């Protein structure tokens, strides 16, 4: 398996775990009680540090239930935990509900951490994609809604 | 190819497809008409269920055109569809424009689904990264803007 | 290494680089000065175009420091740069702070670009997961907070 070394900076919280076999992420706990008014964010400690392997990345994603039920999100989602980072994972929670505050208690599961390979790319500067001998593509320079699919596009 | 079994829970919608060869995602349709006032979210049915292979994850990402043109986003982006999930994919749309409502019609393309491998990690609890014999890293405990690049950091 | 061809559409900006060895992303610069009032977004040029290899995807993620310090986010995060795209990478910045405007200067590092493999899936339509001979799963149709972990779930 791909092992991930982890330090429970706050040993009072359980180790992050998958809710079900095959789940992509292990759920991260809040070390803290925090209450977010509408529109407010906080930087919340999870009580863990990890050593993402070289060649990989840790990614902090919101949980869907809280997202829908109370509008909880993460400002920098997907949080990007670098392989060299040995500090505490912190989660930038934000309340995107307009009216109802969100109360987080220490020990709630407030996000999930995935680990994936990542390509540590070597940039090759060219003067044009033609010089790199790249074939023309279907997409070309099309983006930002170029394929349609909604009246505003 | 990597096959993805899919059930069209709503057979009136086309199968999700890539807009162009090589595109990362297949676009998901809204099964529903929904109108989001500024700041409001909804949990929108896509009319599909999928079986992400074990060892992989499905990821629901916003489309860029709607993001810019009308401020449409996804509260839990990137939505994390687990390999064991066999329910309907639902998209937590949110209107991040301050003033203009977003109207979604059934059959609009409102998000995109990627599939990637994911490392199903085995946590190894250590008392310190030293005990794991890990070398010191350049980054160390630096994060949350430690490398600079903006006046607020 | 995985090479990524890049055109500096704006040669006055440095090539994107990793802040530290092993970091997942290369930081993207703003080509532009832009000032975002609370709640406003902009579509910001980065001054680069890239050729993500076929079979891969580029992903534009927010930086964590700006996310926490000033509430900067990205409407379509994680931005999905397709392998066929040869246009300029643009970043849909948004100010999620309620009260303080964010000022971006040309040359600030405003996001980071990761490159990952992606599964270009072949959809296989089935009438039920049973027909595909898929085993029942632990998770079943559970989602959107089914595993608990917060009082609102
Ligand atoms: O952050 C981003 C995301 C996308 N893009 C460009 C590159 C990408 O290949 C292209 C299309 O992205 P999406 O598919 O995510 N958006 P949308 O579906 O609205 O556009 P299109 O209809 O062209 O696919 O837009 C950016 O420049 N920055
Ligand atoms: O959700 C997150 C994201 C990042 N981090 C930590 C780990 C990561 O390696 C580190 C830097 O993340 P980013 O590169 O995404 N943010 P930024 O570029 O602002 O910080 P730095 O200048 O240190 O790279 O911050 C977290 O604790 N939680
Ligand atoms: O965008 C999404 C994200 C998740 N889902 C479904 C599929 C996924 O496997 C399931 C659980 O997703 P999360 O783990 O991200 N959310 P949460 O942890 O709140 O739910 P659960 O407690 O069931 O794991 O919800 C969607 O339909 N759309
Ligand atoms: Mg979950
Ligand atoms: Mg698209
Ligand atoms: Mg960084």
């Amino acid at each position: 398996s791909t092992t991930l070394a982890i330090v429970r900076l706050d040993p009072g919280l359980p180790l992050p775990s998958r809710a079900h076999d095959g789940d992509a992420g292990v759920d991260l706990y809040s070390a803290e009680d925090v209450e977010l008014a509408p529109g407010r964010r906080a930087l919340v400690r999870t009580g863990v540090a990890v050593a993402v392997p070289f060649g990989m990345v840790g990614l902090v994603h919101p949980r869907s239930g809280l997202a829908t039920r109370v509008g909880l999100s993460i400002v920098n989602s997907p949080g990007t935990i670098d392989a060299g980072y040995r500090g505490e994972i912190k989660v930038a929670l934000i309340n995107l509900d307009p009216a109802a505050p969100i109360v987080v208690h220490r020990g709630d599961r407030i996000a999930q951490l995935l680990v994936q390979r990542v390509e540590l790319v070597e940039l090759v500067e060219v003067s044009s994609f033609d010089e790199a001998g790249l074939a023309s593509t279907s997409r070309g320079d099309g983006g930002h809604g170029s394929s349609g699919g909604h009246a505003s596009l």
